[PDB]
């Protein structure tokens, strides 16, 4: 069984998640849409078509082009708007958690800058349909273009399929978010020991939750698999930060919030 402090910790994380995760994406609006050397390699990894289902029942569908000049950039303003919406939710999530509110403001900033991408991807995994290869974001859908084995070569995509296969509960997703947010080794963190102890507590709570609620042979080593996925997600984070910085170098597109989170100064 979980201790009372562990149950309290899960309840606080679950409360934060329900208050700040717009799972129907109902408040995502006014976003941009595509017009009616190494950077080229970066942009060709994630090929998705886009579908918008109107409230009236109409459907708009967008297929992207092939790498033939600037057409490589057509989906960037939209994805920047979606990422920014997601990041705002992640910041709200962190800010309503007491363990986070109690850290120095500078460490709050450093932890969010370290983890925003990772928590965004963890939330996106919960709307991933692995059978159809689509992220279902309310009236918006992102569908992977046509194989499956070739798609698992891209580390982000393999991440989403492998995490979805673990069939996690909401509670395990929110503890993954907590363990990623409270990483004591993000650059600029001052309360290294406080953050390390918090992270350890969240990981212990996760290990115990799995021990108490998941007896099936399929869930053996589940805790260790989850921690391996978090390590992989940190590596994916570093790689995509580099991709973003290269693209932004050649073709500015980051929103103000993305600039803040990725360290771009405006000069
Ligand atoms: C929502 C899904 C999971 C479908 C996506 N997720 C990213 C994604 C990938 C990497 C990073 C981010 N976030 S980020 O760094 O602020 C950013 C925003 C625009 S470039 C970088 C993402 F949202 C996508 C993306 C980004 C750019 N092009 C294309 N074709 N797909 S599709």
């Amino acid at each position: 069984g979980l201790t009372e402090e562990q149950r309290m910790m899960i309840r606080e994380l679950m409360d934060a998640q329900m208050k700040t995760f717009d799972t129907t994406f109902s408040h995502f609006k006014n976003f941009r849409l595509p017009g009616v050397s190494q950077v080229r390699k970066d942009l060709c990894s994630l090929k998705v078509s886009l579908q918008l289902r109107g409230e009236d029942g109409s459907v708009w569908n967008y297929k992207p082009p092939a790498d033939s000049g600037k057409e490589i950039f057509s989906l960037l303003p939209h994805m920047a708007d979606m990422s920014t919406y997601m990041f705002k939710g992640i910041i709200s999530f962190a800010k309503v958690i007491s363990y986070f509110r109690d850290l120095p403001i500078e460490d709050q900033i450093s932890l969010l800058k370290g983890a925003a991408f990772e928590l965004c991807q963890l939330r996106f995994n919960t709307v991933f349909n692995a059978e159809t290869g689509t992220w279902e974001c309310g009236r918006l859908s992102y569908c992977l273009e046509d194989g499956f084995q070739q798609l698992l070569l891209e580390p982000m995509l393999k991440f989403h399929y492998m995490l979805k296969k673990l069939q996690l509960h909401e509670e395990e997703y929110v503890l993954m978010q907590a363990i990623s947010l409270f990483s004591p080794d993000r650059p600029g963190v001052l309360q290294h020991r406080v953050v390390d102890q918090l992270q350890e507590q969240f990981a212990i709570t996760l290990k115990s939750y799995i021990e108490c609620n998941r007896p099936q042979p399929a869930h053996r080593f589940l805790f260790l698999k989850i921690m391996a996925m978090l390590t992989e997600l940190r590596s994916i984070n570093a790689q995509h930060t580099q991709r973003l910085l290269r693209i932004q170098d050649i073709h500015p597109f980051a929103t103000p919030l993305m600039q803040e989170l990725f360290g771009i100064t405006g000069s």
